C-alpha cells in the first residue's frame, strides 16, 4: 500500500510525463525491445523493426507508446482503486498477447530508466523509490489476475 505521500511523488513526475506522452512512449517502448528482444517477437505489429533508428522512425510504434502510457496513467490516478482499469488490461495481456509477468518487469525498468532521463529534478531517489512501489503494486495485482485464469507458471 503506498502512502498519500507516495503517491504525490509518483504523480508529480506523472503529470510532467503527460507533457511529452509519446515522446515517453517511444523510448520506453525502445528501451523494452533493445533491453530485452524477445519482448519485441510478442508484437506482430513491430517485429520488422530491427534497428532503433527505424523503431525512432515508426509512426505507429510512437501510436502504440501513447496508448500504452495513456493507460498505465489511468491506473496510477486511481492511487491503488484500479480494479476497474486492470481486468480487462490482465485479461488481454495473459490469454491474447500472452505476456508473461516478467516482461512487467521489464517494461516497469524501462520507465523507471525513461523517467530518471527526463525528469531528474523530479525524480530522486524518494520518488524512484515510490513509483517503483506503484509499479510492484500494479504487477502484483496483475499476477493475481494472471493466476486466476492460469497464467501465472
Ligand atoms: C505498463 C505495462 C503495459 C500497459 C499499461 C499496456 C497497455 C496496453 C494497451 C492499453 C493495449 C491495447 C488494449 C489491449 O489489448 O489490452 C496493449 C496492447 C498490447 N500489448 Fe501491452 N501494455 C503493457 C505492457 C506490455 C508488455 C510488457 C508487452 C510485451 C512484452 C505488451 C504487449 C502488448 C501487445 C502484443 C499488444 C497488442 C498490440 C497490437 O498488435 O495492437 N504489453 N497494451
Amino acid at each position: 500500500v503506498l502512502s498519500e505521500g507516495e503517491w504525490q511523488l509518483v504523480l508529480h513526475v506523472w503529470a510532467k510525463v503527460e507533457a511529452d506522452v509519446a515522446g515517453h512512449g517511444q523510448d520506453i517502448l525502445i528501451r523494452l525491445f533493445k533491453s530485452h528482444p524477445e519482448t519485441l517477437e510478442k508484437f506482430d505489429r513491430f517485429k520488422h523493426l530491427k534497428t532503433e533508428a527505424e523503431m525512432k522512425a515508426s509512426e505507429d510504434l510512437k501510436k502504440h507508446g501513447v496508448t500504452v502510457l495513456t493507460a498505465l496513467g489511468a491506473i496510477l490516478k486511481k492511487k491503488g482503486h484500479h480494479e476497474a482499469e486492470l481486468k480487462p488490461l490482465a485479461q488481454s495481456h495473459a490469454t491474447k498477447h500472452k505476456i508473461p509477468i516478467k516482461y512487467l518487469e521489464f517494461i516497469s525498468e524501462a520507465i523507471i530508466h525513461v523517467l530518471h532521463s527526463r525528469h531528474p529534478g523530479d525524480f530522486g531517489a524518494d520518488a524512484q523509490g515510490a513509483m517503483n512501489k506503484a509499479l510492484e503494486l500494479f504487477r502484483k495485482d496483475i499476477a493475481a489476475k494472471y493466476k486466476e485464469l492460469g497464467y501465472q507458471g
